[PDB]
């Protein structure tokens, strides 16, 4: 499996720090084999460390059986289910590398992932819409011919994922690709109008969690709500589901972030820490002032907020009308995570994006041509580091735009950095919308835009939204009369995420040749 | 001299009716050669009707010693001065058709004018900036080579204006063009690159004339301030100079329409009517607010003002703040002029641009395909009649698009009618900037943009002013950043007159398509 490998220089400076230890992420899970604490809450099931291990194991084996095999990739769909993390750690446990797909994700999200890594293996949900018949099943498997398995979530025919989960592993030894190799593909929030995958290798993606899981000092007490999309890396592994695992604490599921869901489960299952983007953190809020009881969340110690900019007013609420620590995680797909620390001052949590998990994190400012700002300019973020990857999949055309000369990445966001050295997010320069922390590559929908018959010209900007931050609209120049309600319809029939139909549609006489930046103006 | 002659049944019926009277426009002057009473006042000047048709023959016989024939065409280039209105009565005598240019027209504009009519004649000015040294007339006369003749104003060499007036006609017979061929060209305020000329035969624009005259109720007691460009049709012809001429009025010339200069000429010479454009009457208005004396104004009896639409506001000021009867005058170029009348209601002459001064004048309001829209409806402005044109110069590929099948001209205005039958206007559709009733082709300016070397696109757009209705603004995109100094250094090297210069240049990355939309950019 090909990726753009660090420098021989920067692996050996790695591991002599310690940053890469050359273990492979199945050793989240395995060192905790022989343990009967619950790993997992979902609903009404409570599964243990032993029993996460023997599941994964068990599905590796029933894989191996079907003729899935080492150094293979694999897309996989899965929702706020246990079965995700038992399927992330099967594939771990084969060296097979998969792509999490949002249960949001639909066709052209799902035929782009397929088309990129050609993989070996399907796993999806009869609970989704693509999924309850065999119809886009068959269509899927024959457009990738790569496909030789699908295993099914909610499914009682041939191609029950319980049916492998559920069958014992007869003498199955683990072969997880080497550690300084590919483990599985993360998904970039989108700067252009083909999706780009980002290989992780274990000793990088690894070292990530095991150094989030340091900063936000979980243990087996650690009672996690992971309440977002589950399969996002922010979820994951900054700490996410991985931190709780590797420090042996218990990840509490939930379908969606909404208080009606989440009260009661913070309550009953005792959760003292949890990952929400602002907008949720505003309808927590909200929904105390209109008289849900704050004891719910007594248990509650840290709140961690990203994905997209806190406002210093909400943030300050948080520590008041909830009554926990506020950590703000400023983290990308890509790799950097930037963090609040557990022991910061009032004045830092309330009012920056902290700074990186890494000391060899190296973060400076450019301005438009290429060059270092002093501290204090506000300007594009460049950043490298033994968590950070140095080129997305199978993408050399983007791969030469995205780094400079010396492998430095850069975010597409603008940032100032204090006199103290923590980073504000003032900006962004990426043709990217940030709907409520959910990522819209504009070209990908400005793409779809002009398939239609009567538009001429599509323009997606955002715009001010209070609860969402950004919201989504798309300026159309049309042949005819266009209604937002056939834009919608259209985009459906294309199939793409709900989070990515314009929340608003205007069809305007002309647009600059699209010159967006005069379009704002 | 060819140009586009009306259709048989039009030419029959206009006759039938007495619209055209076959009479050369000549007339309007030979009717008072026997008469004393002042005609034409110019500072401290004053010239007879007798003097005046004096001065005219003895240019007119001039000339033709020189070897000026009829049918052949001239340029002539004089401001508000009493040599205008001669040297247009002399060319009339010989049947030599001309361009009045504006004293404020420059290389640009001339030699469009003399490229389009190939001029036997040239009358300038020694005072106009273009004609104090003879450098540029010795380009013009070379680029040119159909003048044969060059007079000049204010010049004491062999080419002095004044010693072919002075120089008495031994036995001199007026020879004037046929009344149903082209009389002169009047220019068009421009929708395109080049500039458009309306050939006016003497029966349709003594028509004009002589109908303006019934409807402004001008007299031999009519004592007229022309003190905008007299040679635009306005100041001309409706009723204008013309007007008062034929009536045996007095016109008395002011070389701008300042208050400092037409407050004492109207006190002084009982001035009892002028016409203005709307920000003149704004400057006026703000000029006795300032302390000038009202009674300077007493013997005003009627303003005109059109050019541009006057506000409501401003029209009501009229009769309360100078304490004369307001005229709106909504007229073109190219034919239709429609007036208020003295006896219309408050209303009428407040809030709209009145109605046609033909009978015959035939208007109706198009929607963007063309069929006939409702009585209220707001589109464009469809006239054809009796003195309104069915072609412009040498222009068959512009002459397509601005007529319809019927020979319907459209005058680029969106308008709507009252059911009382009264016009407002509410809008434009032509690529035209009124500039305080001044006129810029907005496609010459961007063609003069385009061959600065920093210029790739340029659209030139009108705003909002408070003042002039309409300022200009040049939206450019540029290969670097341009300040408005260097557009408009650069556009007087080109040399344009000087209300087309954008007021306001803006640099921009790129340009909104539909087609630039030039509705949006209105809107920043
Ligand atoms: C995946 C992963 C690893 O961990 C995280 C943790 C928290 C957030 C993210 C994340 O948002 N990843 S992303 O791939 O969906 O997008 C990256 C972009 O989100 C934006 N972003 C993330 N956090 C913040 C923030 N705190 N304030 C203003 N913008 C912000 C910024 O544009 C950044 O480039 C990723
Ligand atoms: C030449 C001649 C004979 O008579 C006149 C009398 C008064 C004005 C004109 C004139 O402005 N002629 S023009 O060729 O310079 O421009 C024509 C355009 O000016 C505009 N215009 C003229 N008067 C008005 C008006 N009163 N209200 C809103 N717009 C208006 C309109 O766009 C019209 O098509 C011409």
């Amino acid at each position: 499996i090909p990726f753009t490998r660090w420098p021989e220089e920067f692996a050996r400076r790695y591991r002599e720090k310690g940053y890469w230890q050359d273990l492979p992420l199945t050793d989240i899970l395995t060192r905790h084999a022989a343990s009967d604490s619950i790993a997992v809450i979902d609903g009404e099931r409570q599964l243990s460390y032993r029993e996460l291990n023997q599941a994964a194991d068990n599905l590796a084996c029933s894989l191996r059986r079907q003729g899935i095999k080492p150094g293979e990739t694999a897309l996989v769909q899965l929702g706020n289910v246990a079965e995700l993390y038992i399927t992330f750690f099967a594939l771990l446990k084969l060296g097979v590398a998969p792509v999490l797909a949002l249960f949001s994700h639909q066709r052209s999200e799902l035929n782009a992932y397929a088309s990129q890594i050609e993989p070996a293996l399907l796993i999806a949900d009869r609970q989704h819409a693509l999924f309850s018949g065999d119809d886009f099943l068959n269509t899927f498997v024959t457009e990738h011919s790569s496909i030789r398995v699908v295993q099914l979530l909610n499914d009682s025919g041939e191609h029950n994922l319980q049916d492998a989960i559920n069958h014992p592993a007869e003498d199955f030894t683990a072969t997880p690709s080497p550690a300084d190799e590919v483990a599985y593909f993360q998904l970039s929030g989108g700067t252009t109008g083909t999706p780009k995958l980002i290989p992780r290798t274990h000793n990088d993606y690894y070292y990530s969690v095991r150094r989030s899981v340091e900063i936000c000092q979980f243990t087996q007490q650690t009672r996690y709500l992971c309440a977002i999309p589950a399969a996002h890396g922010y979820a994951m592994s900054s700490p996410g589901s991985l931190g709780v695992f590797l420090a042996g604490g218990t990840v509490v599921l939930a379908a969606d972030p909404s208080a009606t869901l989440c009260f009661p489960l913070i309550e009953k299952h005792q959760v003292n820490v949890t990952a929400l983007v602002p907008p949720a953190v505003s309808l927590w809020l909200q929904a105390l002032i209109e008289g849900e009881s704050r004891a719910q969340l007594a248990s509650l110690k840290l709140l961690q907020v990203g994905g997209a900019r806190l406002s210093a007013t909400l943030a300050a609420r948080i520590p008041a009308e909830i009554g926990c620590q506020l950590q703000q995680v400023f983290g990308m797909a890509e790799g950097l995570v930037n963090y609040t620390r557990l022991d910061d001052s009032a004045e830092k949590i309330i009012h920056t994006q902290g700074y990186p998990m890494c000391p060899d994190d190296e973060v400076w400012v450019a301005d438009a041509e290429g060059n270092p700002l002093p501290q204090g300019e506000v300007g594009r973020l460049m950043t490298r580091g033994p968590y950070t990857f140095r080129g997305y999949y199978k993408s050399p055309q983007h791969n030469a735009s995205a780094f400079d000369a010396n492998g430095f990445y850069c975010s597409g966001d603008l940032i100032s950095i204090d006199p103290e050295g923590y980073i504000t997010v003032q900006g962004r320069e990426k043709d990217q919308i940030n709907r409520g922390g959910e990522k819209i590559a504009a070209e990908e929908i400005e793409n779809l835009l002009l398939r239609h018959p009567a538009v001429i010209y599509a323009a997606l900007v955002s715009m001010e939204d209070e609860l969402m931050g950004e919201k989504s609209c798309a300026y159309l120049v049309v042949k005819e009369p266009l209604r937002a309600v056939q834009v919608r319809r259209f985009l459906r029939e294309q199939g793409i995420a709900e989070f990515k139909l314009p929340d608003r549609v205007e069809c305007v006489d002309s647009l600059p040749l699209v010159d967006k930046k005069q379009l704002r103006q």
